[PDB]
């Protein structure tokens, strides 16, 4: 009864999760790369997770074929999974409050199917590859520490003191990739409150425009003052807002204030 149908989903489950990540992130020569040490830990972890997520999934799989006996551990996964709440123990990367396992399974393979192919930029090129990819910002497993490779990688590029970097943002449409040897193509993010008009934001009814392809520049600080017409727009990741991942400073529209924009619930949210 039950039990046969939580087979199903599992066995359909491991036919929509991709298989083992492949752990070709290994360059004794691009160990200085900071943004290949930053894709190397994430895809070794990515790597543990997925198999560690396919083999507890399959020995589901197979004790509801039930020709094995369940301990301790697999009643409370199963106990997990029949409510449909979140395994403790699959939860490394954050988590958005309450999600189910099905939306948790889909967000996982959607970071699988982008790990495999940052793995395959970086077994065909390398460095640059793993700078030309536009990774999207939201599956990412931990979006600051891939926000601080990139600065990290630009202060190597011209010996530039890492303090002496900060973040401008460029929205960029059609999937231009006119990449400056600072730029970070990044996609995924999705501004609640506004739209972007040529890099202008301007106040919409309609909330959740999608950003395509907001390129991440580092560009020396000259330490002016910024004029009135910018806003500093926190950058969360789940829909829920208790993770700053960065900010970013818009340039608004001429008839537009911040007081509105601070007002009117304004962020970008990478999910």
């Amino acid at each position: 009864a039950w039990m046969r149908t939580l087979h199903t989903t599992a066995s359909n489950w491991l036919h929509l999760i991709p298989q083992t990540l492949s752990h070709l992130k290994r360059t004794v020569e691009n160990i200085k790369d900071p943004l290949f040490r930053f894709f190397e830990r994430e895809v070794k972890m990515g790597a543990k997770l997925l198999q560690d997520v396919r083999q507890d999934l399959a020995d589901v799989v197979q004790v509801c074929e039930g020709k094995k006996k369940q301990t301790n551990y697999l009643r409370t996964l199963i106990n997990e999974l029949v409510k449909g709440i979140l395994p403790r123990s699959w939860s490394h990367y954050t988590v958005p409050a309450g999600m189910t396992v099905i939306q948790w399974v889909s967000d996982f393979s959607e970071r699988i199917k982008q790990l495999q192919n940052i793995s395959l930029a970086a077994a065909s090129g390398g460095a640059k590859e793993l700078k030309n990819i536009h990774v999207c910002l939201g599956g990412l497993f931990v979006p600051e520490a891939y926000i601080t490779a990139t600065r990290q990688y630009v202060a190597q590029a011209n010996s530039w003191s890492l303090e002496e970097l900060c973040l401008e943002v460029n929205v960029t449409t059609s999937q231009g990739a006119t990449l400056d040897a600072c730029s970070f193509g990044v996609t995924g993010l999705k501004l609640q409150g506004a739209t972007c008009n040529n890099n202008k934001l301007s106040l919409s009814n309609a909330i959740s425009t999608a950003l395509p392809l907001t390129q991440l520049r580092w560009v020396k600080q000259t330490n002016t003052e910024k004029k009135a017409s910018v806003v500093t727009l926190p950058v969360y990741l789940n829909f829920t807002r208790a993770d700053l991942i960065f900010t970013v400073d818009f340039e608004i529209a001429t008839k537009e204030d911040p007081r509105s924009f601070y007002e009117r619930g304004v962020a970008v949210l990478c999910t």
